[PDB]
């Protein structure tokens, strides 16, 4: 629960390719100490190997190199950390090859009993993984064996494009961008998801579940919704307030926000203030160098980073004191 250091200066500490199409799930992972940082991932493809590189802080930059294990040498769509080394790479026709990342085997390889495109796969629920249709089918699977079952069924009247699941590890959210965003409660196969509304318009981009445990925020195109899940579905945190040239990204707190200009070529810190109720414009730094479509903040003992996207490019960018 830090706050964050006032900050002027920024450097450049990668530049790399990677496959924009290749979705890897940010992973949690326990301290040394007793806290969890969040690993942030990218995954380059290239000839027939996968190239993921990980940051939790702005200090360790690693990545990993790992061959691809399909033959014909396609991309897996959705890749995600199991523990043990165990990394799940869900390839289309919802097929799942578990690799071990240090010795670079294959371990098991599952079809999963779906119709609908696989569109949510997550490891670090620990005998099981979670998956999720884009019908809303979820599903829990086991590494080792045979082990599994649905606790949701498929809908008509839904597309999802991805999902987010909760911390406390029962509420998992499915949405797409046109506003459809559904929680479901993955302790009860009996209870119905709950709607939550977001205008068609305002495209949604992400959604996060903030550390405190009762922000869903919900990060669309040019504008910011955040919910209360304490309170009656529907709920905000706070009312929404704007604030096709700025991405941005907000931090597990939900009270960190960097934005990134294409027309200045600059970062933008915003605080969301507890007295004022609203983002408030903490700090500016210029950048010195294509248009960033896309970012991700990341931030542990070591320092904040922004990883930075193009269509085929990211470049990582401390900001220090």
């Amino acid at each position: 629960a830090p706050k964050w250091p006032i900050l002027k200066n920024l450097e450049l500490l990668q530049a790399q390719n990677y496959s924009r199409n290749i979705k890897t799930f940010p992973y949690k992972e326990l301290n040394k100490s007793m806290y969890y940082d969040k690993w942030v991932c990218m995954c380059r493809c290239e000839d027939g190997a996968l190239h993921f590189t990980q940051l939790k802080d702005s200090k360790t930059i690693t990545t990993i190199t790992t061959p691809n294990p399909r033959t014909g040498g396609e991309h897996p769509a959705i890749i995600s950390r199991g523990p043990c080394n165990r990394l799940l790479l869900l390839y289309p026709g919802n097929q799942i090859t578990i690799l071990d990342s240090k010795t670079n085997k294959v371990l098991r390889e599952i079809e999963v009993d779906s119709a609908n495109e696989i569109i949510y796969m997550y490891g670090h629920n620990t005998e099981y993984f979670i998956w999720a249709d884009n019908r809303g089918t979820i599903g829990f699977q086991s590494y080792e064996d045979d082990s599994q079952y649905i606790v949701h069924s498929a809908k008509s009247d839904v597309e999802y494009s991805s999902g987010v699941l909760h911390k406390d590890s029962l509420l998992l959210a499915l949405y797409s961008p046109d506003g459809i965003l559904d929680v479901y409660n993955l302790s009860s196969p009996d209870q119905a998801s709950s709607r939550f509304p977001v205008d068609e318009e305002a495209k949604i981009k992400e959604v996060k579940f903030a550390d405190n445990g009762y922000w869903m925020v919900v990060e669309c195109d040019q504008t910011v919704v955040c919910f209360d899940l304490r309170k009656d579905v529907g709920t905000l945190a706070y009312p929404t307030y704007t604030i096709g040239t700025v991405t941005y990204d907000i931090d597990d707190s939900g009270k960190n926000m960097i934005a990134y200009s294409n027309e200045s070529n600059s970062l933008t810190i915003y605080k969301f203030d507890k007295k004022t109720k609203n983002w408030t414009k903490d700090e500016e730094s210029a950048l010195c160098l294509a248009d960033f479509t896309d970012m991700d903040v990341v931030c542990g003992d070591g320092g904040i980073a922004a990883i930075l996207k193009t269509n085929d490019s990211f470049n990582i960018v401390a900001l220090t004191p």
